[PDB]
C-alpha cells in the first residue's frame, strides 16, 4: 500500500474524528483504528496530534498548486484565489479555526503545525507564482509579490473567515465568493 | 442643568469593559455595571436595556471617535486614507477588542445574545463611514477607484485588519499597539492609490 494512500487514509480519519468528537476524539489510537493501520506505521507520518493537524491542513492546500505561463494572468489568478478560499473557508476549515480560537491549550499544542501547513504555505506559493507573472510583464506589481500575495489573500478570505466564525454567514460553498475574488483581483492585482 | 450624556455614557462603557476583562460576560450584568459605573439603575436603563446593548455601547465607543476627525478635502487623499485605516485598526485590534471577538467565537450562546449588537456597532459602521469617505474622494477625483467605494472599503479593511484579527486571535501576534501596522496600511493603500 503506497505511502500516499496511507497518508490519505490518515487525513480522512483525522477529519472524521475531529468532526464527530472534536480534538478529544482525534487521538493517535483513534486515527490508527480509523485509517486501518498500526501505530508503528502511523508514527512514520505523525508523531502526535499536532502532526495530525499539520497533515490535515496540508491536505487542503497541497493540491492547489501542482499554468506558470497563462495567457490571461488575471483570470488564472482568480481561479487560484478562489480555490484557496474554498479550501480555507469550508466548514471543516472554519471549525478547526474556531476550535483553536476557543482553547488556549489547543493553541498551545497545535498552533505551530496549523500555521506552518496552512494559509502560510499558500501565501508563499502564490508569491512565487506572482513573481513569475510580473517578470513576464504579464502581471505588474507596485510592491513585492510576497506583500501582494498576503494582501490579496487577506482581502478575499479574512473578512469571510471572521463572518463564518461568528455565524454571520455559512461556510463556503454555501455562498458565492467569485464576485469578491474578481473584485479583489481588479483592485489589488489587475 | 445636567452635564452632557457623554459623561455617564463613558462611565458605563468603562464599567462594562472592566467587568468583561475581570470576569467575562458573566460578570457584566446590568446590576454589576450600574454599581461599577456608580450610577442608578434607572440611569443605566436610559442608555442600555440589557447586556447586548452594553456590548453595542462598548463597540461603538471604540469606533465613534474615528471619523469626526477626518477632512473631506484632504491635500493628500492617500495619506489621509492611511491615517483613517490605521485609526480603525488600533480601535478594533486592541487587546479588549480581540478578547471580545474571541469570546463570541468561543460561545454559541453568547453569539446568539450579542452578535447583532456587536455587528451593527462595529466594523460594519466603520466600513460604512469609510465607504462614504472613499466615495467622496473618488467623486472629486482625488482617489479614483475601479470598483464601487463600498467594495473598496470592504476589501481594504479585510486586507489590513481582518487578517491581523485572525493572527491575534490565534496568538500568532500580540494585540495592537504591540506591533506596527503602519507598513501594512501603507502597502494596502499603495495598491489602491
Amino acid at each position: 500500500v503506497p505511502d500516499a494512500v496511507v497518508r490519505e487514509s490518515i487525513v480522512g480519519a483525522a477529519q472524521r474524528l475531529l468532526s464527530s468528537g472534536g480534538a478529544a476524539a482525534m487521538t493517535m489510537e483513534g486515527v490508527a483504528s480509523e485509517a486501518g493501520i498500526a501505530k508503528k506505521t502511523l508514527y512514520r507520518f505523525a508523531s502526535g496530534r499536532a502532526d495530525l493537524i499539520g497533515l490535515l491542513v496540508e491536505s487542503w492546500i497541497a493540491p492547489i498548486f501542482p499554468e506558470a505561463d497563462p495567457q490571461d494572468a488575471a483570470a488564472a489568478l482568480e481561479r487560484i484565489v478562489y480555490d484557496i478560499a474554498q479550501a480555507v473557508l469550508s466548514r471543516e476549515a472554519v471549525s478547526l479555526f474556531r476550535m483553536l480560537a476557543s482553547d488556549a491549550d489547543l493553541r498551545n499544542r497545535f498552533l505551530p503545525a496549523y500555521n506552518a501547513n496552512g494559509i502560510e504555505r499558500s501565501r508563499r506559493e502564490l508569491a512565487r507564482w506572482l513573481d513569475q507573472q510580473a517578470s513576464a510583464g504579464r502581471l505588474p506589481l507596485p510592491i513585492p509579490a510576497e506583500r501582494v500575495a498576503d494582501l490579496l489573500l487577506s482581502a478575499v478570505i479574512a473578512e469571510p473567515l471572521r463572518q463564518i466564525t461568528l455565524g454571520l454567514r455559512e461556510p463556503l460553498p454555501a455562498w458565492d465568493i467569485a464576485p469578491r475574488v474578481a473584485d479583489a483581483v481588479r483592485l489589488i492585482a489587475p
